[PDB]
């Protein structure tokens, strides 16, 4: 179950938006072995998904709703209920426009 592989969606509200969210995003997401993407919304929020092993899923989720990211400040972080996926559908993390 450990090498599982497992999804969720997020999406991170408040100011979230003009603080190098995404760039933040994908550096901690690439360097906790998190896969997935990201982007700015027309809501003002920052929406994406993640693929990752639990253990590395459940840190990256910690991070975007810990509020400790540089210059933003996060309100809350919503997800999606967590689901097993058979392997990788990304092959990195990728800020999305």
């Amino acid at each position: 179950v450990a090498k599982q592989i497992f999804a969720l969606d997020f999406e991170i509200f408040g100011r979230v938006q003009g603080v190098f969210f995404r760039k933040h995003t994908s550096h901690e997401a690439k360097r906790l072995g998190v896969r997935g993407w990201c982007m700015n919304t027309r809501d003002g929020t920052v929406k994406g998904q993640l693929e990752a092993p639990m253990m590395n899923l459940m840190e990256m989720k910690h991070w975007l709703e810990n509020n400790r990211i540089p210059n933003a400040k996060v309100s809350k972080a919503e997800f999606s209920q967590i689901q097993e996926i058979e392997d990788y559908t990304f092959t990195s993390f990728d800020i999305k426009h």
